[PDB]
């Protein structure tokens, strides 16, 4: 692998292995008043400011430079202007990587093959807006002439998990706009649950799907459609309830839906990073396009920070490389994401198909198998719940886990006049303190002295009320969680995967573990009919199907 | 610590060391045409199977022997029943640890402190019962004379995931029972959107709270509080309008709740431990006190199983068994849990929280600090969606990490004959076959080759189209999902979770970590009040304390 050979990465490894345990952030701070001035970085984006504190990381100046130099070794600008210029960066499936050029507000040409594609990237925003402003305004009638109430996208996976990540992380921004529900599981309990609390009179259905061919979102598109049929009766009335998002027109009309009513996008937009695409239409709905033009403006700003700052003090480029730091030479498997948001509820979600889809490869570029490692398990849950939870164990557990935390200084609703977001914003704070500082034996057993217990009950509880923190975390602190700023962080970590992806030479925009899923299951369906043994397969997977052929109809 | 000096661990890891990289899954099963039925495992429990199929797993008749040896030299048998009779084996608050209590249908005698805590048990139970049959009933009035429609829990942590995840999991068989809502996060947004919904008039509050101290659940009673007299008026009319769940008969009098609207539970049940108890309160009121009861009872039935079954036959032991040697001998850090079930969208975080708030621990209970690993890291989300997600970094990412696949036999929506579910089946099975045999670079080969891929097209793709495979997996069928399945389920992975403790030689039911979480924030909640800088802190959290004061104003 073109890492492990990589005159930066070994001095960085040999002095991580001499120093590395050593690094102490309780003794950093303690000898070093200016450690936060040094290790944060202000970003003021016109529209807020997000202030990303990188200072409770087991870093020192010469180990942050060290890293800026792997990333310059590795050609992390390079990369970057071939994405940028549609450059057919993703390697396997021969493709551009721009989901960048779905928000390049400032239209700047962007060729992919002889033409710009702006032109196309604009026509489809302006005819999302247009058919938006269609439903809003209850222009758009259903069937039966009444006005659509309920908007139920149905896709899975990349066409999925970032409309609902999103909407449900503005909902403060939701007007006039229709109410949205997201059916993708194959679950016959999704669709069904769903369903149950619709009108087919006055219920869009939007089919996204890129290839339009995958198995749970084509099933659920067409049980939806039944259970419309079904109330309705006649097939040209789907016309007016539902309308499609992808690559395929052929499919699309296949399926019974006219071209006028299909909303494009293109192969170099990954479904993981798709939501800038027509595949946000659920999101334009929801919130209306001005803001859904906010969420993408402010994506395009901080895809010019990354483009246009000096590594040192960019954004994303810096999450990245400590995150190489601690995977790579600290070997940690898991990355925390950890926003103090009930919003941001599906946000470590979001990222942990986002990351894990992007960079859980084993394989580089050049086709080597890679000898280091590669993507973390991104996980998480929104703060303060968590601390009444996991928090245990990364308190107090054996593991070394990196932590996100983030949150806004403003709050959507600053009920009993800010106190609940007050004592939100303390635990923010208390929390990373806390993991840094820990309690030491001597803090624990002063304070247990004070209990009048005495040196036989002192002593069988001290090392368990003693916490050895140097647990190294970010704080991602922004003025308020707006339909910019949202976009700004997504893109902040959209190119905190894709730096890494380029330190470690892997391709982070093809997944053929996925496209291997959705090949798998063909095999074995046509097997589970009837109630003969299956002997086909290995033992186990036999004896599951013998299993469940056997519990089918047990009452 | 006690494990690394133990005699049979020592030969585990020496078997390891020696071999354990050679183990591979699709020659252990080329090899073995009886795998499956030597590593699997029937349950039943007489309103259900439960099939445990463990032989997808890097373990051969050996390496179980070994395991097992290895949990009877650690003393679980004793640890077990130490437990079951109510002796005080959480050392350091010096309490019993009895969630076993709780649902002891048999109700034979626990005497805890010389009386029997059966009795106090029931007492409470019928009490429940008593009172959610008044307000399914109607009988239960408000302020007004109007039936209850809406019940609220507002609690966090062990207060409100249990509840949570059961009503979710259990919606199939809420048919009579009120809207149930859940509140925790002290994050405004949360009670905010919740109180937008609900009409006074019938709403009824449950503080659920061990301790009726923590901060997030009493500020947000508190703030429901407020909000419901901004109507009533009359606090005297609180009585018909809000209950507690609690331990802590003064605190919650103090709140303005009188005794007999209190149902208690007691210390010897740990809040990650606490849906059977009072706390399990909205649980009866969504699906009825039947449903209460089968829950209770399939936990009963598990505990049973647990601690009458020779230790290699016994499902929890084998789990965590399993376990431990994925943990202490691959280190592997994580422990996936992938319910193939949208009912069950919340039971991987429920276990993320179960399991790593109980093992993330790294004191013995001797005092001696670890000198091995201890909890994983847990977390899932349902499937087949994962596997349009982060199943990429399963399958062919740089980690090892064990998966629990889990579904039931039968769904509760048999939409369109089964197809739905027949699909969802099949990829279930499919999956786990496939992280199994994974993909050899012939096979991938021969697929190219067939597509009519050139020489260079084929060369530049194989690589990245290969599947090593190996990956282990536990699949966990039953018959259905129903409230007495479920609880089985629940009890099943809490004795897992019990027995690795006990492997570790841990406490695994202290958490200091969350003790401590619950203090912290009180000393910084004051200081945020003001304009002027703050600098009692580390350089860290002054600097974010002060961009907080700078970003309030701004507009
Ligand atoms: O990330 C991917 O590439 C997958 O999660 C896809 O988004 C998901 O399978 C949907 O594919 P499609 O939009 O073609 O239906
Ligand atoms: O697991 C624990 O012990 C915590 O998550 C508690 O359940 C949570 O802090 C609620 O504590 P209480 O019920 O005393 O309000």
């Amino acid at each position: 692998a073109a890492l492990t050979r990589n005159p930066q990465f070994q001095k960085l490894q040999q002095w991580h292995r001499e120093h590395g345990s050593e690094l102490n952030l309780r003794h950093l701070f303690d000898t070093d008043k200016e450690r936060f001035n040094h290790f944060s970085l202000t970003l003021n984006t016109n529209h807020g400011h997000i202030l990303l504190d990188y200072s409770k990381n087991l870093v020192t100046e010469e180990v942050m430079h060290m890293l800026l130099d792997l990333a310059k070794s590795r050609g992390v600008e390079a990369a970057r202007e071939s994405m940028f210029n549609g450059e057919k960066i993703n390697s396997t499936e021969d493709r551009a990587v721009l989901h960048v050029a779905l928000r390049n507000r400032s239209n700047t040409p962007i060729v992919v093959d002889g033409k710009d594609v702006m032109p196309e990237v604009n026509k489809v925003l302006d005819k999302m807006k247009a058919f938006c402003q269609r439903v809003r305004s209850g222009d758009w009638k259903g069937y039966t002439g009444k006005t659509i109430t309920d908007v139920i996208n149905i896709g899975i996976g990349g066409s999925d998990l970032g409309p609902l990540m999103v909407t449900e992380a503005l909902k403060p921004y939701s007007s006039g706009g229709p109410r949205v529900w997201f059916v993708s599981n194959i679950d016959g309990t999704h669709i069904a649950k769903t369903l149950a609390c619709l009108n087919p009179e006055s219920s869009l259905f939007i089919i996204a799907s890129k290839t339009f061919t995958t198995q749970e979102t084509i099933t659920n598109a067409k049980t939806a459609k039944d259970w419309f049929l079904l109330s309705a009766k006649d097939p040209s009335t789907v016309a007016k309830h539902f309308v499609a998002l992808s690559t395929n027109t052929a499919k699309v009309k296949e399926f019974g839906i006219d071209p006028q009513n299909m909303f494009e996008f293109w192969d170099w937009v990954g479904g993981r990073y798709s939501l800038w695409s027509a595949i946000g239409l659920s999101i334009a709905l929801h919130v209306g396009f001005d803001n859904f033009e906010q969420l993408l403006s402010g994506a395009h700003w901080m895809d010019q920070h990354f483009r246009t700052t000096p590594l040192e003090k960019n954004a994303p480029v810096l999450l990245a490389m400590l995150g190489i730091w601690y995977i790579n030479c600290f070997g940690c498997e898991t990355q925390a994401v950890l926003p103090y948001d009930q919003y941001l509820h599906r946000f470590a979600a979001y990222f942990q198909q986002g990351d894990m889809e992007s960079n859980g490869k084993y394989i580089t570029k050049s086709g080597a198998r890679v000898d280091h490692q590669t993507g973390p398990i991104v996980w998480g849950e929104p703060g303060t719940n968590g601390q009444h939870a996991f928090y245990q164990l990364i308190h107090q557990g054996t593991k070394m886990i990196p932590c996100d935390f983030l949150i806004p200084v403003q709050t959507q609703h600053p009920i009993r006049k800010g106190l609940h977001h007050k004592i939100l914003l303390a635990n923010f704070l208390a929390q990373t303190e806390a993991l840094m500082k820990g309690k030491s034996t001597e803090e624990a057993r002063k304070e247990l002295q004070a209990a009048g217990k005495s040196p036989e009950d002192l002593m069988k509880l001290l090392p368990h009320k003693v916490f050895e923190g140097n647990r190294p975390t970010n704080s991602i602190v922004f003025t308020k969680l707006t339909p910019f700023i949202l976009g700004a962080l997504i893109a902040m970590y959209e190119h905190k995967i894709f730096v890494q992806g380029v330190v470690w030479d892997i391709n982070s925009f093809d997944q053929w573990g996925v496209e291997l899923g959705k090949q798998l299951a063909k095999k074995i369906e046509p097997e589970l009919d009837g109630s003969s043994p299956v002997t086909s397969h290995d033992s186990s997977t036999n004896g599951l199907i013998n299993f469940i052929k056997q519990q089918r109809e047990a009452k």
